[PDB]
């Protein structure tokens, strides 16, 4: 086809990046994150209780108020670590920049209070594949490229650092304005996951992790990047943080002058400098200075494997290319 449709995202405190879809006739709108981790669409229901802190504070879908919308039922569950998310399914029409499709999502009736309370926004659109998705429901881009109106079945993500557009997808290609060069690509492991092979984890010009090969989830709704607590003790190690019951730090004053922390991926070396990856609220030596790297044991089939969240993607714009089975990655500008 001859369609590129993109939205325009917004930073939140470079954690959440989400921008906004249309549910249902006349549309209800909800802010969503786009997830390359993920394979569902999921937004809250009307018919989650108000005892839910998570619901209360977000826009829920209410089917009663939609014309166009079909009845399933479907009970669907993410076992997230904090507690379940969980809901039901339905159909109705949702449109995404200038797209408008038929998609089955979940509407979520309970979910636990953390995260998602925190969340600034409502909901998460899949953008993983059929394989990964509960249900096995179709994900909302197989439905896009089934409508056949994409310049290209791929789509692109740019998240700005904070902060001024706050990021943006492409649906049907990229957008030159946001990368510099040109993509280098990596073959996708297998198809249904955006997961590919990593070479090597390096700080400062020396490979202290990975050396054998490991995997690399290419995940648009992490925040943050992520490898195994093994890995990232490592990591931190090396780099002379300490840990703290939810993140790793280090004194502020001594966050300019962290190691580049090198990832090989394909034919290239992906490199963050301290200044991507320190969150430097000070420069003082009397403060502590929060990581955008972080510790998560990913569980099979999916992992073990590090994750390229938010922190990754600030640097290095990223084509997501299903046609090709393939993740393409440019330097942001
Ligand atoms: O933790 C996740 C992740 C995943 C995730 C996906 C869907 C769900 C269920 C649907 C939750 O829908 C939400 C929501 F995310 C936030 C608020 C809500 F009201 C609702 Cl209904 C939960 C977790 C999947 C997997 C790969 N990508 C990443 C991560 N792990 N997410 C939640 C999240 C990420 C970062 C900050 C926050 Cl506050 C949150 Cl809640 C989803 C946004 C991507
Ligand atoms: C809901 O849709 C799914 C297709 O993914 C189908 O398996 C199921 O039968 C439908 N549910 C009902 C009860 O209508």
């Amino acid at each position: 086809g001859n369609t590129t449709s993109s939205v325009i995202l917004t930073n939140y405190m470079d954690t959440q990046y989400y921008g906004e879809i249309g549910i249902g006739t006349p549309p209800q709108t909800f802010k969503v994150v786009f997830d390359t981790g993920s394979s569902n669409v999921w937004v809250p229901s009307s018919k989650c209780s108000r005892l839910y802190t998570a619901c209360v504070y977000h826009k829920l879908f209410d089917a009663s108020d939609s014309s166009s919308y079909k009845h399933n039922g479907t009970e669907l569950t993410l076992r997230y670590s904090t507690g379940t998310v969980s809901g039901f399914l339905s159909q109705d029409i949702i449109t995404v920049g200038g797209i408008t499709v038929t998609q089955m999502f979940g509407e979520v009736t309970e979910m636990p209070a953390l995260p998602f309370m925190l969340a600034e926004f409502d909901g998460v659109v899949g953008m993983g594949f059929i394989e990964q998705a509960i249900g096995r429901v179709t994900p909302i881009f197989d439905n896009i490229i089934s409508q056949g109106v994409l310049k290209e079945d791929v789509f692109s993500f740019y998240y700005n650092r904070d902060s001024s557009l706050g990021g943006q997808i492409v649906l049907g290609g990229s957008d030159p304005q946001h990368y510099e060069g040109n993509f280098h690509y990596i073959n996708l492991i297998k198809t249904g996951v955006w997961q590919i092979q990593m070479k090597g984890v390096s700080v400062g010009s020396s490979t202290l992790l990975c050396e054998d090969g490991c995997l690399a989830l290419v995940d648009t709704g992490a925040s943050y990047i992520s490898g195994s607590t093994s890995s990232i003790e490592k990591l931190m190690e090396a780099l002379g943080a300490k840990k703290r019951l939810f993140d790793y730090v280090v004194k502020c004053n001594e966050g300019p002058t962290l190691p580049d922390i090198s990832f090989h991926l394909g034919g290239k070396e992906y490199t963050l400098t301290s200044a991507d990856y320190v969150f430097q609220e000070s420069y003082s030596s009397k403060k502590l200075c929060t990581l955008a790297i972080h510790a998560m044991d990913i569980p099979p089939p999916t992992g073990p494997t590090w994750a390229l969240g938010a922190t990754f993607i600030r640097k290095f714009y990223t084509e997501f290319d299903r046609r090709n089975n393939r993740i393409g990655f440019a330097l942001a500008r």
